[PDB]
């Protein structure tokens, strides 16, 4: 190394002054420098601050043996370069210096110093590297909170447990956490799924609309089943980081159903505390703002008039017209939870449950004591208690300002994106306009709360149709096989990329480099390719990017699970605990599925299909299999999927068993 | 397992039953087991251990108990829907089950059931000689390798021959073998790896010997402990890990054996003591287990091996030595009370449980020769202070004395055996296995519940407007639930329930009443549960 | 690995007994723990004693630098006594929390001494399974990677071109070049003994010899099981301890919660004492600027401009390549803003032993040991003592208007800005070097020697300067540990040169170990010394007559 040259250099050159002062053989020390200043100058050309001109005056000064002045002038020399040893410029210009510094060198690049090119000014000088320029413990967040001992999946199901009870109706989200629906299948409650609106653009799912939302409730009431609902389980973010606005679904869900409890999940949206817009979208303060409007006066009085312009109009027209909850009938039974602190490598997952429900003291309290003891296990007399303080004291070590910096760095990522014009001819991050539908999309900041979607700085999408390959195709193949980057989710066209707190400078600049280089790759490829070649790349382009297979929207709940045909929730417990006797099930391959249909010989599901562990289930218990989640589950690369194995057809219930279950349903 | 040893119980049990199975369970065990038996609709059948009335606690489930609730279920031709026989290895007294004979006579009845153990509260197991052999995991190792002898296939024949002519349902008088074709070994069991309390108290292992496992069960298995413990990266430990030749802690072995030693060595002093002998005595198995389940019959400090071993061979029940019961009868004064303000000061003992008239000392790895001189010490104590005032008695200071032992020695209340599941619950009318989760949620129906006083309980019963617990009731003093969802409210655990001055109580509340069903509730709900026998067999 | 019962030091004392044998030289850092150079006095093996780059400014001794390492062996060399050296025993993370590169260091060893045995004692170095990129320093693997790179062919081509560029070069001007470890004959014999965590705590128990041998079936089992059984027992159980545990043990990953705890303990300390304005206005975290001089590392913070925190993670090649790091919870701390001495600061401000440690008091510093008792209690209580400490010396500030301006500069200055030197190691006297170029020393003959009490006297150190100028030389018959240092300033045989005594009588300290000033240093009559030469002269001649 150049450095332990110059420092054995500067060892040997005080050395040498020390023996003179005591007047023994110099020779030695002479011979070592002079052997020390021919291996440094092999190379000390390349470098400017030290100089070449400085190694042959030190040179000057061995062969006059002036030793006093060599030992403070390399002591000097060795003491600059480690302090600063100089943004440098790789070749000359004969221009008057119009910081900034210049080497004749070319070719060697060894000082690796941001270095510039010249030909055989300020278009370089405008090279920049800115915008790097950066109980007392409680969260404040709500009236109650409840640290829990295991990861969100148990404070779902504490929650869920709480709250419903068998034969009631849960309004869920299609795309939510699998945890859910096996929350779900224990409490056995009904599921009502409400399908997100697709982007076939990207082959991902959005969010539920709101007009969904209603639709549903409608339906039920329409049927006259309404009564039975009591739980909106909808994720607050999500995978893909669409974020719901809280506010406006439950004030317009409280419209139809005033007594139905939330239940937001929002172990996703971590960075919501960052920024303070992200927290506004956050249901605890959205549920304390509703809290407060329904009891002023003046809300009341806004509802008269709202509820006048309501007079005439029917109940199906109330999915068109925005509604308002009642002031009287509203009650807010607002429940979240959250992950907290996770670690990079932990053993140990804790979560917490945020709840603002007005009737919870009478109406849930004990079963809710009981939920924790059915799940966390607490302890014959407390001392769950001290396990709660602890959790908090971990989030003291996480609140080190570590969200909010990650969150600069991410917003910093985008902009190099962005900036550089070299990564973004092959690689975009996609808009909020790109996630959202103009029809669900509306001061920034107003804007911003006012919109019913909007996206979570820190979960970005990186667009990648340009390279014409896919989004494992790409990950593999770039990323985990070069660095260690934080993307887990993999889509047809894009990859996912979240900030969590693991992020550190040094990976964002090697996810930087690696975009850079593989724009350099393409550059190339793209100069060296012939049309046959090029025309090849616009196939690679068109088929992912155009060519987009419609996500598989849910399908329906079998009659053998339906309790009634007037409507689409099911008995999803029956089903899934009925799927365990083997004699029931069969082994249909997917490319048997089209011929079982064409045949007229019904599939339906035995278990969740469950493509991503964590992730949302493809199929659930007792769904009837359709077209388009054979062909989605047919086309999918990742060979990971819970809950099925690609060796093996899908497991389906076989048609002595659905009739007997039908029969037997059709008595009560 | 990175969780308390109740996960494990969660992750085996999920793994093991489905939803409808009838799991024979200990009513004993603690109550996070029968929560985790509502979850995975699991009908419970209750196995009610002998009770010690002088102590006011309860021992072991008798084998006789066990094959008498199977060859019943048997009788019902309902046997077949039996998968699980969820005990307790060590019980919280101390009675050690002998395990070896508890899972050969069932597996002579039912050749293919699983056993779980719940083995938290024998930990020194692997510092005591002759104790390792009561675990679960050399228990089912000692009996595989005999299923496998030809042999024990010609004492099982020989055995056979001595049963041939005898009536089935009388294989609750005789031992049993198990066949060695149909018996398959499935073991299980769960601990605790020396978790601190209150803080990270989530140390706990699941040992498995089950010969089905990789066919039957492995993916279920790996499943629950997914749902249980959530999915991460670090899925390692629960597939594969197999750590049964790891994890040697050499010096772990050094601390257990001290923990023992020192055992030893306080239940020494506190008989040899001449001052502590006096008043205090530590409960044996002469005292603990009723003679009826020790064939062996007429010092165990001293010496004692290769003499004492044959209990621990062919007993059905021992005190693991290192939950000393300390009896304090003899000193007048309630376990409550004594350790409240006598042992208030407290130290690595645990002396976590009171009974009436004894308290329960738990040695654990915090204890050092200066704990157990400690204790020695406030023994000695009180044992000099009861002197000095029992020679001040006056003979109405005597008076006063002796029938303050009397009360906690002689009348003793009875202790609640379990009552039978109400109809309402019992999904076939003929056994007492019940539909325990169904009363759990039917329980949470608000319209359906209704609050009576204890003292006019009594009185309903006499009336014969039958009354049924809607949920969980778990008194401190026992510390296992003596009412569970549907369970009818006998008359004797009203009685109990009235003694109880514990406004505290999990479950119950003396200012606002038991959590009862109404009784058109229950005629619908029995109504209901016709209709569907009705409707599930025509 | 294998599992000693009985501490750390009865396990070197095993690894030292089956590896070497009366009269082989061993190299060995000179400030390890004293039971390391008795060790040397029981097995007779000749130390050479190799002396750590000094820090004055603390009064601290750093890590010995690879290049004394170097020059040490070929110093041997030149003597050709070389075929002598058996070991290089180092102490990896030393006290002070100086961390070797073993890599590095056994690659550059092995390229002059091919078949040299290493041992690392690495009970300092506990908390690396933490630390995400502390392992690599570990010498059990810096012995895997340098074994795996000793096989490829990629490696054989880069050893042919890196002496082909050597070429030309004499061997005595290799301490001022890279080496590479002849892979023809270079062999991997590293040996670690490490301390379980149960003998970290206090109380003193347990160990393990962790070994990655290659001739460890051929040429050392049978000399290693027997000093096994002559170091712990001959008894059943002992046998038991002789097998292995490396694929068992697996027990820690309740463990490895418990040293990860411990580690991010540690991270928010350091974060906290220095993001907190009040602490960190007097106090501060010495970091690789301070205890490691530049010139054995090429990380420098100034010369790259996009600097970073430095909280994350953003140096994960200065654990890769340089020389010297510091492992992170052994934190040193430094008063010297504050005035007051380490020793005084430790026993009187704080007296914390609820969680971590200051097992050592330096002049201007405190050294802390993160244990695994530490909890979040304990590191805000520390955090809490630090604070109200800053307070009271801002308070004294405000009052050090009136004419006590001069007083705290005075303190300051004094324990700061003011240093005494180190006394680095002499030389072992003629009497007991049995070569008369080398520098090795016949320390257990001297240590044997220094008993016959009519060849020991007592010199007062007032005297011993002009005992020293009359050419009167003294000579140490015995061990001298001072506490502050904490390691043998004398040694048996070791001439006491002028530096060393002018250390010894500024201790006010009369309890030092092997010295007393009420009676006098120990020191070789000079007519025992005569005699003692005049043997080794005999030796020198029958040996080759």
């Amino acid at each position: 190394t150049r450095l332990d040259t110059w420092n054995l250099l500067d060892d040997a050159c005080r050395h040498l002054a020390e023996v003179d002062l005591a007047g023994l053989d110099t020779t030695h020390d002479v011979a070592r420098a002079k052997r020390l200043m021919d291996r440094i100058g092999a190379y000390e050309r390349y470098w400017l601050y030290p100089g070449a001109q400085n190694l042959a005056t030190f040179r000057a000064h061995l062969d006059s043996h002036s030793t006093v002045r060599l030992t403070e002038e390399v002591s000097l020399a060795v003491r600059l370069l480690s302090e600063y040893g100089d943004v440098l410029l790789a070749d000359d210009s004969p221009a008057t210096a119009p910081e900034l510094l210049v080497v004749a060198s070319i070719e060697d690049a060894i000082t690796a110093v941001a270095a510039i090119i010249r030909h055989d000014v300020t278009d370089l000088h405008s090279t920049v590297l800115a915008g790097l320029r950066n109980k007392a413990a409680v969260t404040w967040n709500a009236n109650q909170t409840y640290f829990v001992t295991n990861g969100t999946s148990t404070a779902n199901k504490i929650v869920v447990q709480a709250l419903t009870r068998p034969g009631d109706i849960v309004l869920i989200d299609r795309n939510c956490h699998k945890s859910h629906h096996y929350g779900l299948v224990l409490a056995g409650a009904y599921p009502m799924y409400l399908d997100a609106y697709p982007l076939p653009q990207y082959a991902i799912y959005g969010a539920v609309p709101l007009r969904t939302i209603k639709q549903a409730l409608l339906d039920l009431e329409a049927a006259g089943q309404l009564h039975r609902v009591r739980m909106l389980l909808l994720t607050n973010c999500t995978f893909d980081g669409v974020v719901y606005n809280p506010r406006r679904v439950m004030e317009e869900v409280l419209a139809i159903k005033p007594d139905i409890c939330f239940l937001w999940d929002e172990a996703w949206y971590a960075f919501a505390t960052a920024v303070p817009w992200a927290r506004q979208r956050t249901a605890m303060i959205a549920a304390e703002r509703l809290e407060q409007m329904l009891s002023t006066a003046e809300y009341a009085e806004e509802y008269r008039n709202w509820c006048a312009s309501m007079d005439g109009v029917d109940r199906s027209e109330w999915v068109d017209h925005r509604l308002l909850p009642d002031p009287n009938r509203a009650r807010v039974r607002v429940y979240a939870t959250h992950s907290t602190h996770k670690s990079l490598s932990a053993l140990r997952q804790a979560s917490m449950i945020h709840v603002r429900d007005q009737d919870f003291k009478a109406l849930t309290r004990d079963a809710f004591g009981e939920a924790f003891l059915t799940h966390t296990s607490t302890s014959p007399n407390q001392q769950l208690l001290a396990s709660l303080d602890l959790a908090r004291r971990q989030v003291d070590i996480e609140g080190f300002e570590l969200v909010r910096h990650v969150y600069n760095m991410a917003l910093v990522f985008r902009h190099r994106v962005r900036k550089d014009r070299l990564i973004s001819k092959w690689f975009r991050i996609l808009d909020e306009s790109d996630l959202v539908p103009d029809a669900f999309r509306s001061d920034w900041n107003e804007a911003w709360r006012s919109d019913q979607f909007v996206l979570d700085p820190t979960r970005l999408t990186l667009f990648i149709g340009a390279t014409g390959m896919n989004g494992y195709d790409f990950r593999e193949k770039i990323l985990m096989e070069r660095f260690g980057i934080q993307i887990n989710k993999t889509s047809i066209n894009s990859v996912l990329l979240i900030f969590t707190i693991g992020v550190t400078w040094s990976s964002v600049h090697y996810l930087l480099d690696v975009l850079r280089r593989v724009a350099i790759d393409l550059d190339r490829s793209q100069k060296a390719a012939s049309g046959a070649d090029l025309a090849l790349h616009r196939r690679h382009v068109e088929e992912i990017t155009q060519d987009l297979p419609h996500l598989p929207d849910f399908s329906e709940f079998d009659l053998a699970f339906r309790p009634d045909d007037a409507s689409s929730f099911g008995d999803m417990r029956s089903a899934f605990y009925a799927g365990y006797e083997e004699a029931d099930r069969e082994y249909v391959q997917i490319g048997l599925a089209g011929r079982r249909l064409a045949e007229g010989k019904t599939l339906v599901s035995t278990t969740f299909v469950v493509p991503y562990p964590p992730g949302f289930p493809v199929l659930v218990p007792g769904q009837l299999v359709s077209k388009e989640i054979i062909y989605f589950l047919a086309q999918l690369d990742v060979k990971e999927i819970h809950g099925y194995n690609p060796d093996l057809g899908l497991s389906v219930f076989t048609q002595a068993a659905l009739a007997r279950m039908e029969a037997a349903r059709n008595a009560v």
